């Protein structure tokens, strides 16, 4: 009452509503995912979460979930990203030269939202949920986007994007979804190169975090390729209109 259970925020307020409504409009806009049945998603993103310990989910709880997902994505044409969301958006908004994983179904229904539910109870918990770190890793949030960005990079091939943070302590971070978990499962026969993008002075493609990367994915056998973005702003703007005089 004057303390909650776990240590993170509870679930978005409306979550079923929120989660139904992004999937009607997912579905309106996109053709190839226009048969989907949104209330089925649900129903299989609920029973993912529901009357589970919030501390104890696993990859296959999503399984049906991912099933009813499942959708065919351009597999050389994806930019992934770490800790630089806004401008990783930004930018594949403009004309579409890239696809994020916010682009597909499942990202999309996701962004921005937390959830979790109780154990031996059928309710959600708009008290608290756990915190990845001081309470527990495998909770239906982090398990979720485990699972879809595992198999979303998976799916990549040719030369992958990837855009980092210049302005952080780590420009690579080993420990987070992108260092743990996509480049791991980026498939070798497939991807031709890795080619980075450290958004800003120094030339950080010498960056000690950035050489661990390098070495990493050169010892997988793919290639690794890094340029500098000093001006985002200017970036964006060539992007819109390559038709600029600083471009
Ligand atoms: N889009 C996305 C995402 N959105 C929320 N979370 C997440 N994790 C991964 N991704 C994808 C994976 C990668 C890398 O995303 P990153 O920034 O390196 O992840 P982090 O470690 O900073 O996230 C901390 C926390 O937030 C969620 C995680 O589950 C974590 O629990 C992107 O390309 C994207 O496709």
């Amino acid at each position: 009452r004057w303390r909650q259970t776990w240590s993170g925020p509870g679930t978005t307020k409306r979550f079923p509503e929120t989660v139904l409504a992004r999937c009607v409009k997912y579905t309106e806009i996109h053709p190839e995912m226009r048969h989907v049945d949104c209330q089925s998603v649900w129903d299989a993103f609920k029973g993912a979460f529901i009357s589970k310990h919030p501390c104890d989910i696993t990859e296959e709880d999503y399984q049906p979930l991912m099933k009813l997902g499942t959708q065919t994505v351009p597999c050389n044409k994806i930019l992934l990203w770490s800790r630089i969301k806004d401008l990783a958006h930004q930018f594949t908004q403009v004309q579409r030269d890239m696809f994020t994983l916010e682009d597909t179904l499942l990202g999309y229904l996701a962004d921005d939202l937390t959830w979790c539910g109780e154990f031996d109870t059928s309710k959600i918990n708009y008290q608290s949920c756990p915190d990845w770190r001081k309470d527990c890793s495998n909770n239906p949030v982090s398990v979720f986007w485990k699972t879809v960005s595992r198999r979303f990079a998976e799916a990549a091939c040719d030369v992958v994007h990837v855009m980092l943070d210049g302005s952080r302590s780590k420009i690579f971070d080993k420990d987070s979804t992108f260092g743990s978990v996509e480049v791991h499962n980026l498939q070798p026969e497939k991807v031709q190169t890795l080619e980075a993008w450290v958004i800003h002075s120094r030339d950080l493609c010498q960056d000690p975090t950035i050489k661990e990367l390098e070495s990493i994915i050169s010892k997988r056998n793919i290639q690794f390729s890094c340029k500098n973005i000093y001006r985002p702003d200017k970036f964006l703007q060539c992007v819109k209109n390559p038709e600029d005089s600083s471009c």
